């Protein structure tokens, strides 16, 4: 068969730094992400032969390193199509942190399936590492005394989970992970546990989603970054999972005034020689294929939207129908308000977010009268200027993750017009309450 190689991201507070390390094979940095191939995976996962079959019929792993929520940008509908699993990393030494929380709250929300990796495990007191170890034969070297501490440290973030809403089980002993998360112990000091971990990737991937690893006729990518790059413009960092982009390639994608099409001028990825980056930062590729995090450089990408997909058109293809195909998901999201009624204006960095949003705005029953995404500039706040003659109350914005224009913050202020701006929904929330009840005293 050929299977794609499946996709998986980190939730963390460094971990992948550990993962990443290779010891005198081909693992490589990426755009947005990081590459295994399956045979650097076999070398590193060659001590949990000790405790399990294991199978290896994917070229890899990419793992996509950025620092946010980038892996969610999409709509949750597409989720799969952009990761297929997440590891959320918990310090073992002290326990959950409020961006844990939140993590697993999106998780849930995302439907999103991940496992733990119960980090710091070096930090248990007298822990005695063997360097890239599997978890259980290191553990069965260790005294009864760190054992021992390891099982206390271990209950107290069982508990913490629970708190959550969260049951938990030590990978090796889940037999229901439909109830149990799979915790995967780590270091990312001396690499122990991560042989584990990557089996365990390697093992739900392969075994419990088959499906989503099969072979695709068409091209999947996803846009998670809209970023200048000084002597390409406006570029964006996509993420390909299936198929093949090439030089000259025809794409549509969506955009936050309309669908964007433009013809692929450069593919691009990091160029890993000291020397060759004096000459430029990247190396051009006349055609790459999944997976991998790819930056592409084209004309017209500057209101490209992030969380997006990428439709390439084909000779035979209608590009005005797949540049209304392109549209389907923000059009969606713009049919779930009426433009009409009394209501705040909504403005978020990602599809994914604006989503996230949205359903908790219904969930509450506040109303939205505009939707919009990424930077805040005067125009969008003067979106919300109507409002404040028929409504006091709803002449706010509620923005998520994006950046304000100074002209915008001044215009708001001197309209009376409210920006609240939040890189967690709840905040936006408490934030929004207040203000209602400060009308109202």
């Amino acid at each position: 068969k050929d299977l794609r190689s499946p996709i998986c991201c980190i939730l963390g507070h460094k971990l992948l730094d550990k993962i990443r390390q290779t010891n005198v094979g081909g693992i490589t940095q990426q755009i947005g992400a990081t590459y295994f191939p399956i045979d650097a995976i076999k070398a590193k996962t060659k001590v949990m032969a000790e405790y399990e079959k294991q199978t290896f019929d994917v070229p890899g792993l990419l793992v996509i390193d950025t620092p946010g929520h980038e892996s969610f940008s999409n709509l949750r509908s597409r989720g799969s199509s952009l990761c297929n699993i997440a590891i959320l990393v918990i310090d073992i030494m002290h326990g959950l942190e409020q961006q844990t929380i939140e993590s697993i709250k999106l998780l849930r929300d995302r439907k999103a399936p991940f496992v733990v990796a119960l980090n710091k495990i070096d930090r248990l007191y007298d822990w005695k590492a063997i360097p890239n170890n599997s978890f259980r034969d290191s553990f069965a070297k260790q005294s009864r005394a760190v054992q021992e501490e390891f099982q206390s440290r271990y209950s107290k973030i069982q508990l913490e989970l629970a708190e959550q809403g969260l049951n938990s089980e030590l990978y090796f002993q889940n037999k229901n992970m439909s109830k149990y998360v799979s915790i995967v112990p780590t270091s990312a000091v001396t690499g122990e546990g991560v042989p584990d971990l990557l089996w365990l990737l390697l093992e739900l991937t392969q075994k419990r989603m088959s499906k989503q690893l099969m072979y695709l006729s068409h091209v999947e990518a996803t846009i998670l970054e809209v970023k200048v790059v000084e002597g390409f413009g406006t570029t964006i960092d996509v993420i390909l999972s299936n198929g093949y982009l090439r030089e000259g390639d025809r794409i549509v994608l969506c955009g936050m005034n309309g669908p964007i099409v433009t013809n692929i001028r450069a593919l691009l990825t990091p160029q890993p020689l000291r020397e060759l980056r004096l000459k430029s930062e990247y190396v051009h590729h006349k055609e790459v294929k999944a997976a991998l995090g790819v930056k592409i450089a084209a004309n017209d990408l500057e209101k490209a939207v992030s969380g997006s997909r990428l439709l390439v058109v084909g000779p035979e293809d209608d590009e005005d129908e797949l540049m209304d195909d392109v549209m389907d998901d923000l059009t969606g999201l713009l049919d779930s308000v009426d433009t009409t009624g009394k209501g705040v204006v909504v403005q978020a960095s990602t599809l994914g977010s604006l989503e996230a949003l949205l359903d908790f705005l219904k969930d509450m029953k506040i109303p939205v009268m505009s939707i919009g995404l990424g930077p805040v500039y005067k125009r969008d706040v003067m979106k919300a200027s109507t409002m404040l003659e028929k409504a006091p109350e709803y002449a706010v914005m509620l923005c998520f993750d994006v950046k304000v224009d100074k002209e915008a913050e001044q215009y708001a202020e001197q309209e009376g017009i409210k920006i609240f701006n939040a890189d967690v929904i709840y905040h936006l929330f408490d934030s929004f309450t207040a203000y209602q009840e400060k009308l109202l005293e």
